[PDB]
């Protein structure tokens, strides 16, 4: 009803989220090596986010399956599926969709708080600093910019297999719940197209920021 991800992605991309770790969850056997020596926060975020991912996959008709990690950390979905996952204090969530419907999806959740000391200087272009200062009072625009940049990478990486730095995209945030990401580097993609700009959506609720980008199919 009031799920954050569902508010920022199309209905044809099922999503699921939780705000706490249900007690007693375990990963699938194939997933255990990915968190073998991990601390409690990492184990629990990994397990619960995959619980949410499998719930969303079931809506698309896909029964229980491991969700392993690819070359540079990207989640590895079944044939015909794209998706994205995110976890932070107070949130685990996942979204999935069919490749016949969209090219890529990225999401990212952050607490709705001022960025840690020094992070804004590291991630924002000078022009972005000025733009954030101009936006209306009452939202942590610095944290929203950071969130949006991470969503940009998540949407970009499965389509390019290349790094994208914080300095390599200019994100413009609108108060209306949308943002744009303008790519400043070579945007050639692995399907033969060029990625120059992404359209994003954002919501703040439950003390969290959630950003999302869907990269549509082309004609
Ligand atoms: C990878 C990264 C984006 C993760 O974002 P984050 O906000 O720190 O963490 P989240 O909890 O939201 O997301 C973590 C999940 O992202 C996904 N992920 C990791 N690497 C990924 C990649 N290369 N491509 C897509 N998704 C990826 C994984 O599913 C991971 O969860 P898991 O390890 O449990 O499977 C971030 O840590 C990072 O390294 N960023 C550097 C690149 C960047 O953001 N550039 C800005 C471009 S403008
Ligand atoms: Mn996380
Ligand atoms: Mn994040
Ligand atoms: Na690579």
């Amino acid at each position: 009803t009031d799920q954050l991800i569902a508010s920022v992605v199309p209905e044809l991309l099922p999503s699921a989220e939780l705000y706490e770790d249900p007690p007693g969850l375990e990963p699938l056997p194939e997933e255990e090596p990915l968190i073998a020596k991990s601390v409690a926060k990492r184990r629990n975020e990994f397990i619960t986010v995959r619980y949410c991912a499998r719930q969303a996959l079931s809506v698309l008709g896909i029964p229980e399956v491991p969700i392993l990690k690819g070359d540079k950390g990207q989640p590895l979905w079944p044939d015909g599926i794209v998706g994205s996952m995110t976890h932070t204090e107070g949130f685990r969530g996942a979204v999935v969709g069919r490749t016949g419907e969209v090219r890529s999806v990225g999401i990212d959740a952050e607490p709705h708080d001022v960025l840690p000391n020094g992070v804004l200087k590291s991630i924002a272009l000078p022009v972005e600093r000025d733009e954030l200062d101009a936006l209306p009072a009452g939202t942590h625009w610095d944290r929203l910019l950071f969130c949006a940049k991470e969503t940009t990478y998540k949407a970009w990486f499965p389509l390019t297999a290349r790094w994208l730095g914080f300095e390599d995209a200019h994100i413009t945030i609108d108060p209306d719940g949308t943002f744009t990401s303008r790519i400043l580097v070579d945007g050639r993609a692995n399907d033969g197209t060029v990625l120059s700009a992404f359209d994003g959506r954002w919501i703040i609720d439950k003390g969290l920021i959630l950003t999302a980008i869907v990269v549509p199919k082309l004609a």
